[PDB]
């Protein structure tokens, strides 16, 4: 069987990975085993003190996050979306399947990495967004997966079919609202319930957010032109969900743009192109690995508009990780991953 | 094979029954098939216009709620929690498994029914709360199920073990907070988002809420003493969840009360007795069919305190319906029903 | 002395006008008196049944919305943001100060009106956004006020200074999140608490939202260039608030753009330019008549970014109405209107 | 003029005190001056970095919380609801007006204090709940005010008129829901937005919550009998508000109970007894100093039911502090304190 460890098990991404593994058919039939669950602090505590929703695992004792603890597993999830896991990954075998939820292996330009993260570039691993052109090929049987950021997932699914078909200009604007679990479980005044409830705020604006070059990198991969990205994230009083509104100038008719999205996504199990007249809502995808997408043309403004809704913790993080895990191990890509949201 | 219809498919309960059926192992292996989906209005619309989270069924055309449309189905969910379905159930073929989410077949006292509902009592069907003493045996192979109300589910699970052991006085007090989906999908000013967000309110207080006699009935089934129930429901700004705080005067040691909960729930997969020092939270059970329960004694006030958390749409409605359906059809009781919540 | 009537008193805008009037210094000293409160339904009910927060007026009996009831008032608020009040305004005595919260008198182009609203253009009244160039002078002593829409208020405050200085291109993009009270108090499934809580959705996208031409009109007033507007509104799980993210292509230094904002807003008491390194939040302006604004430049994307936060019911509706009323009556513009939000 | 200092200015209670002082008529006419604003950490920061809603004070520099800094003021608010301010208060003159939002001077029984707080009893000051029998007398011209806890305020306003008239039994049950600002601004995993949003949980149950003896003390003051209190607090996804549901057995008719509440509250400016048929909602009192109260009798359960809604930060904390300040200084009790909530 495949023995899986989860480093960063007490955080939100780690808890969501474990929820999905508990429901995975390979866990049910014994082909997947949940092994070491580790954290940087609170080793010796039980998982129930961190994730009371995961009652089948409530008695598991959290262990320290160390290469020795993570060795001896066939697959290791590094469930630190805001952490830097290059040092730990360098201690693990190339034949161990490593799935990093953090950013350390996402970027392919060392100069861009140094500017936005202020450290030496660790390299790049196959990007865990199987729906991007060419990405599924790179993931099949890989032993290394860099899971995408949550905002780039929504923006790239909204924009890449139009840009790959050369139907929009390569200067794009993205304004995305997100629930607060995407900021992680570290306690901060600005993430307190009293602060977030009843309020919305943009943050890290005008190109300083580290997901900006990640969006640019994904879009540059489908075009020959210089790509520019205006990316604004907005925190809203929800625990989960990302609704990305993405725009770009266009000279193309809506019929041609719609056909490009139908062609890109008609056989993609997790991407749902809304019927004409319907628009995405994050409530409809919560708990699911689905992305709901709609496209339109603002004739007066000569502007293409694409809306994408995902669950930031599933298709934006842990669901992408499990989906890519399935591809890496040769299991059905959809195993353990529902398209049905938990609404209302 | 069992072909299932859902009447009132466009409401919250009907949408949640459909979510559970889509994830049910008998659906995946072909033994359970989803047939007619009906509503009293909007016949001719598609299901995706009502329940965008249910994308596998998005193209289904909603049909009128009529006996003729519901014929040819082995099981019919009357997913009208606030409706009166005695007239429609009388029109179906009597061999159908009829599962009523509403109240018409819950109560066993005709004078109590007439006082609270203003009509002639129709009778009673096996009560779909399998964990109550004697209930599971009435559900095995039944062709009739009366799904419990959502508040009585939480209150009865919280209180019945202590009362059955005669360890608390039979005058109980229940104050239960509920998310707003329990009030149904009918549009009213008082249920609008702007009104509910940022606000809490008790309603139908001092014994006028129709779940008061339902709680009393379930408790009277476990004791010979005269039972009284003070029940206050409180709407809070959440979409789902019920947290019931239940009290009664006691002079019994806490250890004896805990022993009663252990005897009732040690072999019940959907009831989780919290570890010492932990308390339930509705966010830990959302999406699951579980009830998380904790008990304590206030020695200064000589008061027993029981806290129960459920998802009002799962263990309080649709999950109870599906759990009881499994018993009716001879399928594993837990099929299609998870104990793991979708948190945060 | 000014006796004021409020037509549509039972809606959200009417309730907020009444809250501001009750706190207005002219109400406390006797110069402003609150007269008839009317609605199209529920005549004969009391105001407390509709607006329990307005306890000083709880005993007032709601009257029918009819010209005869509205006679004898020096000022009449037509507090119907989603209504068409041209017919009723024609029935009032022409010397009345008429303050329309709806759209009928906002637009200045008859062909644009007919395209977006499907009817004959009625004309235009002085636009109740005193901070726009030229607007305050049209409001002094007016007997007619067209209150701006809530989204245009935020977008115009965010963008007009940069465009007036010719420092950004005239093709602007606006993505604005809004709490649900902006959609009005009419009960619809899509506005129910269970639906809105935990969810975000864009709506009326790609130029079909009727505030698109209103934003374009306000911007065309400050430039000779051809203006285009891509406007996307997004409903989020809050009762109040609008956060507008506004963008346009620029090659101008940030210091010059900041100078334009300083020139426009240095003497405007309701406009707060954030200190360097701070960004607006809708929770900081709730209950106040203030707009908090920040600007920045994304040099990599050659994009200007302006963020504006307002309370949609105060500076976006009722506070704009009262601010303009003060100008109409010759009272201090700030009377009754606070710059301090109710946070958290 | 009266020079006022606020110790704990960067917390929620301190910010709310300052919001009320900014709107106080004595601040407008110069009779009240806002002096030193202090905090235990972050001295040297500006108030705008902690309370962006308080823009008139945004440039004030936070000073260290020291007796020397607080000396030289005529009145000092100790805005530490969860802190222990006896050591600081002992350094200030008996003629300085000290208003303590914390608990150190609330209790009149040293043995009860030691059991619940684990420290030596500091003494007792006049209790800042002017509506309690005899309390207004004690506050007039005092130089010392112990502001009540937020939950006791709601419970005592709900229960004292019935108990003082000997119309209910002295064993009471209180289940109160509260928004998260009552837990204070200290960053904690369990107070994170992602945790609190979409969830409810009881905490500190079965008599361990320190407000239990505070409720008992207030009730014992109006009766000759042994009082017992079962108090359960429940955290809900709101930033503000307390809805207390309070029950007790009774032999009295509703007409007699209603008359007792009409007599107690008919001349109380901040206490609104709901008209028959209406029930309190916390949304209707947010931002106001009002309490909305309803009473009823559950005939079948022989139980009196009282519901009270307050804003936990205003009538539950800072509004009580300002109301008591007015009484201490001989100013109109209602100065600076609205009864009109900010709804929706």
């Amino acid at each position: 069987a495949t023995k899986v460890a989860v480093a960063g098990a007490s955080g939100y991404a780690g808890g969501e990975i474990l929820r999905l593994l508990l429901g995975h058919p390979a866990y049910a039939d014994g082909r997947l085993r949940i092994g070491a669950l580790t954290a940087a602090t609170s080793a010796g505590s039980t998982l129930g003190e961190h994730h009371p929703h995961l009652t089948p695992l409530a008695h598991r004792v959290v262990e320290p996050t160390e290469a020795a603890v993570l060795g001896g597993h066939d697959a290791v999830f590094l469930a630190l979306p805001h952490g830097h896991s290059a040092v730990l990954a360098q201690q693990l075998s190339p034949e161990t399947l490593i799935i990093d939820c953090g950013a350390d292996f996402r970027l392919t330009d060392a100069a861009v990495w140094e500017r936005f993260y202020g450290s030496s570039h660790a390299g790049s691993w196959p990007y865990g967004l199987p729906e991007l052109p060419g990405a599924r090929d790179q993931l099949r049987g890989t032993r290394r997966i860099a899971v995408p950021g949550c905002y780039p997932t929504a923006a790239l699914l909204a924009l890449f079919p139009a840009l790959a078909a050369d139907l929009i200009e390569p200067a794009v604007t993205v304004v995305a609202v997100s629930g607060t679990s995407g900021a992680g479980r570290a306690a901060t005044t600005d993430l307190l319930g009293a602060e977030v409830i009843g309020s919305a705020r943009a943050y890290n604006i005008a190109g300083v957010h580290r997901h900006t070059p990640e969006i640019a990198q994904g879009l540059r991969a489908v075009t020959d032109r210089d790509v520019s990205v205006s990316f604004t994230p907005v925190l809203i009083p929800a625990s989960r969900g990302i609704l990305a509104t993405c725009t770009a100038r266009t000279r193309s008719p809506l019929s041609q743009l719609r056909a490009a999205y139908e062609k890109a996504y008609h056989a993609e199990p997790f991407i749902y192109l809304m019927p004409e007249g319907q628009l995405p809502r994050t409530g409809a995808v919560i708990g699911s690995n689905a992305a709901h997408i709609a496209v339109a043309v603002d004739e007066d403004a000569q502007t293409f508009v694409a809306i994408a809704a995902i669950d930031n913790l599933v298709k934006g993080t842990a669901g992408a990780a499990v989906q890519s895990m399935n591809l890496a191990l040769g299991w059905p890509e959809t195993d353990g991953l529902s398209v049905v949201g938990v609404a209302p």
